[PDB]
């Protein structure tokens, strides 16, 4: 028997992922679940429309040092 | 020299891959060599734009667990 002042938010109950995957939007993508991964993330197909218009962009990586080639 | 402990034990460390990565052939994709990621899977950026043009940075994930309810 606890007591409370005002109606806080406590832990109540809660569990680890095992394996289940969330799109960027975090909804949630289970076994049954259409999703695209774009690049590397995670979408979801019904959020995909949205997120493709924003990047569609795939994952786009570089060196990104530039090493200078040589110069001279 | 021996018996004068100087010499101790210790565990494998270093086994896992730390900021090693490799491309879908098998080459070695470091922070040094440009490269792209098309959904999940490593491309050295010296063969992405052929993997862009068959697979275009998506990986469709579908359900695939279409099940339908059919008891015989």
């Amino acid at each position: 028997m606890v007591e409370n002042p005002m109606v806080i938010n406590n832990w109540h109950d809660k569990l680890t992922e095992t394996d289940v995957q969330i799109d960027f939007y975090g909804d949630e993508v289970t076994p049954v679940d259409d999703y695209v991964i774009d690049g590397g993330e995670i979408i979801l197909r019904e959020n995909l429309e949205r997120y493709l218009r924003e990047q569609l962009g795939f994952e786009f990586k570089n060196a990104q040092l530039e090493h200078h080639h040589h110069h001279h």
